[PDB]
């Protein structure tokens, strides 16, 4: 379950700076490159910092437009998705009926930012943060129609 | 033919950066420091951008003098040159009848700033940019007299 | 490298004394006495120091004539100088590119006179004072052509 996941942070995962220290990490997607807005930061890279954003509050997320150098080093998606096993940084997760799990507080503060896959290798979706249950953890994740984005989130969680 | 050369670089190249952007290189030789002007950019060093240069257009060169802690640093040089093998970064090269050759296309754009060598040590010339042969290269290099510089360009290059 | 050359300056070797007190040294080389004017004194011997002397302070040289006693006592000189090793009291030290030296510090104040020699045996040149360098250091002496004195004085340096 780790055997295909490994290599692909390794190309696809910059992360924020601010005052010399990381708080959140910044994916590289498709055509468009992906921040949450949430965090305050700049990026740990000397030129791509100098891009347009464009920022709505109303989602707490932000994007831009990859220059053509490393254009060629973004992931696969898509927005088939059937209930079943997926899998991310720190394990396997669940998902049915519109309602992502994972077992206790194997996530922290400090931490948005991380994709999360399949098993046949398209990225999926993006995390924000987390909510108490008791066993086993609600999530925040934004995600995708056939041609549109959409938030949810679940009552009583608290934003990373 | 790579036992002898592969520790000299490493004492002797500084490179240049312009937007956290790597593109050409530099070297110091003998007294005075070298950096051919072509290509904007800061040296990727701290102090010795503070420095004062001396520009002619008509050459596409510049130096500056060496600051006296690091003078110890720079290689040999001489002006003695019979035809024969030679050697750089990208293998070895030949030269006779004014008129220097290596095979076909295993120099960039972007790769001015590379000095070449001799058999027994000291560093001999510089080159800028290529030019198209069908086979053999040609190139276009800086060199010097007993006392005086020289340029000499073929016809139908590119300025890498 | 030892072998030839420590008979030569029992032979050839006074020095000065000031108030009981050795600082510099002093050399009898060809026809004429040395001395490196620098350092105040009087020569620790009974009769020469009543000569003539001939000094320009432009150089920081003296020197005088050897009355025909201990004429036979000199050394052999010439200034052939090729590139290449070459030797003195501390060792080996290297030349080239108009350029002397040895590694750090194995030199101190209250030291000028020490004469440099070759293999073959003639005697070369004559040293001044040092100058910081990092690790191999650079000197301070003064030469001939086949007419002519001359001083070299690289930048940065301490007059022993």
């Amino acid at each position: 379950r780790e055997r295909m996941c490994m290599k692909i942070e390794h190309d696809c995962i910059f992360e924020v700076k601010h005052e010399g220290k990381v708080t959140g990490y910044a994916c590289l997607v498709g055509d468009k490159v992906m921040k949450p807005a949430h965090v305050p930061g700049v990026i740990d890279n000397a030129d791509l910092a100098r891009l347009s954003y464009k920022k709505s509050s109303k989602y707490d997320l932000e994007c831009a437009q990859i220059p053509v150098a490393m254009k060629s080093d973004a992931s696969k998606y898509t927005h088939e998705k059937p209930e079943g096993h997926y899998n991310w940084h720190y394990g396997a997760v669940q998902y049915t009926g519109g309602r992502f799990t994972v077992p206790t507080g194997v996530g922290k503060p400090g931490d948005s930012g991380r994709p999360i896959f399949d098993n046949k290798g398209p990225v999926v979706a993006i995390v924000l943060g987390g909510a108490n249950e008791g066993t086993r953890t609600a999530l925040s994740v934004v995600t995708w129609n056939k041609d549109m984005v959409t938030k949810i989130t679940p009552e009583g969680t608290v934003e990373w």
